């Protein structure tokens, strides 16, 4: 319930109509209750190639995120989230548990792109994939033990420890079982390396709010996760 | 003038021998007047694989830094730089003006990267570069812009239109000028493209700090980059 005094959503969203790394974005505008406007493909192309002093602040890749309240323009989503939890208020209090929400954030954007070999032309094979698990499970366990040192439990808790959800949980939950959801090896990798990991991230999801964003991304979407040629190659080694 | 009580320096920092992702966390501290240990490459090495649970933060990849006045520990270089800048003092003061200065540490995460192929098998060609100049380009160009829209020239100014140097002038400074001095091909780029950039960076280094923390690092590093296989090949193409 918060809109422009003309109705106008507050903010706009420039990103890919996968379930990728703007999703993590979109998991925070839609746990905090916000609307948005979002952009089709051409739209998102014509932004990046239309010159740094036309685009609403200069950047190289999506998500690009405008606050219309504030006029102010931001992209790299690990910018793009901590200025969102600032701005709606769900981040910790401390400039330590900023800071730490900025590294998992960070990592969530690392995660991303390991899973796609950077989205360029390198592609999964049976072996680069078997190699990249033991991988996968470190960082697993990077999240499980930032939780594990703030009391987390499968069944009850927050990342940093907190009485509500905030951004690390979001970027965690929505990093997670968007994957999991799309790829059964790496649903099965997650179980078995980090029960806690997993609970924390089907708590934060079956929330109304993101429970709702699912189910839209589902049927927005279809079964995409990222995808392009690499998402097919991925499919052929994490299914 | 800062260590504790018992003379140890307030800050540890874990970051290979290379003035690389860590260089831009060694100009801050060099700048806002700080001193810190190092350690060498076994030590890292233990401290990637020692088990999540026995790093000061679980991470991936280094730099890590601990702040032992606030008993903290931090790893990804952006959320590492962010953290500095407040802690030290050389922030802007507004929302945006954060929010920028995390855009565009994010933003020189990833040239570092892009620049070294994501630090994994893939290796440089002749082809590969050609391909890749535009992007760099494009890059120097986006920090560029956001300079010229708060008054950035040549000669004077800092990226933000602040009074004093903030994590973004130093960032900017040492992504750039370290890659300028080691390889021709990159410097005539960033010359021709932006001279903007090129008079902030080399006004930035030429400090007495960091023009100090480059001499030292060039007689304890050489003349390595990266380094490694990436540095060679990179050598091959961009010199």
């Amino acid at each position: 319930h918060h809109h422009m005094e003309d109705g106008m959503n507050t903010f706009d969203l420039y990103y890919w109509p996968v379930p990728f790394r703007g999703q993590l974005i979109r998991g925070i505008l839609a746990h905090c209750g916000c609307s948005w406007d979002e952009h089709d493909v051409d739209a998102i192309e014509g932004l990046m190639d239309c010159g740094a002093e036309k685009q609403p602040v200069a950047f190289m890749g999506p998500p690009v995120l405008i606050d219309r309240e504030r006029n102010f323009a931001i992209s790299q989503m690990p910018a793009i989230a901590i200025y969102l939890g600032e701005r709606l208020d769900i981040l910790p209090a401390t400039v330590e548990g900023r800071t730490l929400s900025a590294k998992i954030v960070n990592d969530a954007n690392d995660v991303l792109d390991e899973l796609t070999l950077n989205g360029g032309r390198e592609m999964w094979t049976p072996e680069k994939w078997q190699e990249f698990v033991p991988r996968l499970q470190k960082w697993i366990r990077i999240f499980a033990d930032t939780g594990a040192r703030n009391g987390l439990s499968a069944a009850s808790g927050f990342m940093l420890g907190t009485e509500k959800i905030g951004v690390a949980d979001i970027v965690t939950a929505i990093l997670w079982t968007t994957v999991a959801d799309r790829f059964p090896a790496i649903k099965g990798i997650i179980e078995d390396t980090s029960p806690i990991i997993w609970g924390l991230s089907r708590r934060v999801v079956a929330t109304a709010p993101l429970a709702a964003l699912n189910s839209k991304s589902f049927e927005e979407y279809g079964n995409a996760y990222c995808g392009g040629e690499i998402e097919k190659s991925l499919r052929k080694v994490a299914s």
